[PDB]
């Protein structure tokens, strides 16, 4: 039921679990306010998806993972495949454009 991720190993530790399942995460910080947005719709999704895992990275804990993903902003959508980005969203999104976005991606 989501992992929240304070670090960088763990971000592949996690990754490591998905598998194959898709990985939907965000970037996000204490004080980002569209970030708090996402987190009521992202947490549903994950409940409406039972196929793939969402986690939450915050980059004051997971300030490692970011510079390695070369990340500029928040509240960042970032979509992994196999250990691999699949897609990469910036900024905040509605539930149908979050959705829609990973309905795309999720095969």
């Amino acid at each position: 039921m989501v992992k929240q991720i304070e670090s960088k190993t763990a971000f592949q530790e996690a990754l490591d679990a998905a598998g194959d399942k898709l990985v939907v995460v965000d970037f996000s910080a204490t004080w980002c306010g569209p970030c708090k947005m996402i987190k009521p719709f992202f947490h549903s999704l994950s409940e409406k998806y039972s196929n793939v895992i969402f986690l939450e990275v915050d980059v004051d804990d997971a300030q490692d993972v970011a510079p390695k993903y070369g990340i500029r902003g928040i509240p960042t959508l970032l979509l992994f495949k196999n250990g691999e980005v699949a897609a990469t969203k910036v900024g905040a999104l509605s539930k149908g454009q979050l959705k829609e976005f990973l309905d795309a991606n999720l095969v």
